[PDB]
């Protein structure tokens, strides 16, 4: 039985990395891409994880189905369009899906992608692609969706062009930018590519948000807060190791994307302590609960819910609370965004 089995709000989930197994298999095959498996069942068993990964073992996932979906249209359009339905059945009304348009396409995109071949398939119809499915999955589905388009840690070079991609789509899905990637990147917050994209996001009021605390230390978030203005963190759990930092980031009611599970799985946080959630509960943080990767780590929203139901004692009106926390932290226009919080609302009460 669902742990929280009401209407939620999910702002923190990568499209590549929640994909259907049998669409990856399906695509795999009619397009000649070898596959590790041949199997749904056996290939999420290869994909999914159970115990903490390297960066290198974990990011090797991305290389077993990404070529499969990478450069093809019809898949591009197609894991859009069933991640609604993935998300609706998870009774999810409003969802940001994120993903990096570079790594589905095969033309222009500088360093290729995955071994890909050169294709002709770029980087903003990618876009427009993922907006179609996202669009028709909404109108089917019954879930209001918005997207995000991430920049990658490792290639500033990308930055500007995901800056533009943002404003030139906005509306139109595409509610804001992100910073996905390795953490460990000695300086990446820093990099010009970056820092001018984000300068840019500002400058063209376009939503910010940033992968920042997962793994680095509290100065990453330092960075993402300071330098590049984000406005909302992707995990952010070692916020924790700077007070300060912290007590001014719960002074400004900073928003924290918090997937539980994801970090379990990943070592972002060691079963030893106490999950950074918890405290974030007892500071009556402003965070929501996350998937991150449904895909990667074989689960679903209700997967999370359980995790902090069951080993951290929350209960509803906790739930309640982070998923109105969710709504009014979302990049959708006041207008918008008082809409979904009246829904919540006559739903929760
Ligand atoms: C090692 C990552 C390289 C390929 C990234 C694909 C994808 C994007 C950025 O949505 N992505 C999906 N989940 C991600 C994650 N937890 N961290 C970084 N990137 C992630
Ligand atoms: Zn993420």
């Amino acid at each position: 039985t669902p742990a929280f089995d009401k209407p939620k709000v999910e702002l923190h989930v990568h499209l590549d990395g929640a994909i259907k197994p049998e669409t990856i298999l399906y695509y795999g095959k009619r397009r000649g891409i070898a596959l590790p498996a041949d199997t749904p069942e056996e290939l999420q068993n290869i994909i999914g994880m159970d115990k903490p990964l390297t960066l290198p073992d974990f990011l090797a996932k991305f290389d077993y189905y990404m070529p499969a979906i990478a450069g093809c249209r019809d898949a591009i359009k197609r894991i859009a369009y069933e991640f609604v339905e993935m998300k609706a059945k998870d009774g999810v009304v409003y969802v940001e899906v994120r993903y990096s348009p570079h790594l589905l396409a095969n033309s222009k995109v500088e360093p290729i992608p995955w071994n890909q071949a050169e294709g002709d398939l770029t980087p903003d119809e990618v876009v427009s692609l993922v907006n179609q499915g996202l669009q028709e999955g909404e109108r089917d589905f019954g879930v209001k969706v918005r997207s995000i388009l991430c920049c990658m840690r490792h290639q500033p070079s990308w930055s500007s062009e995901v800056v533009e991609l943002c404003k030139k789509y906005r509306e139109q899905t595409v509610v804001a930018i992100d910073l996905a990637g390795d953490e460990t990147i000695e300086g990446s917050s820093l990099f010009p590519g970056h820092v001018q994209a984000y300068a840019e996001a500002v400058k063209s009021g376009v939503h910010r948000t940033v992968h920042a605390g997962e793994v680095g230390s509290a100065n990453v978030v330092k960075e993402a807060v300071d330098t590049l203005k984000t406005e909302r963190l992707g995990h952010g759990y070692h916020t924790l190791e700077d007070t300060t930092l912290y007590n001014r980031l719960r002074q400004e009611n900073m928003h924290f994307e918090i997937c539980p599970w994801s970090s379990y799985l990943t070592g972002a946080w060691k079963p030893d302590t106490e999950h950074a959630v918890i405290r974030f509960k007892n500071d009556q943080v402003n965070y929501s609960l996350n998937t991150d990767d449904p895909l990667i780590f074989k689960s679903t929203l209700d997967t999370d819910y359980q995790m902090t139901k069951k080993d951290m004692g929350f209960t509803e009106e906790e739930f309640k609370r982070l998923n109105i926390n969710a709504a009014k932290s979302s990049f959708l226009p006041e207008d918008e965004k008082k809409e979904l919080l009246d829904l919540l609302y006559k739903a929760y009460r």
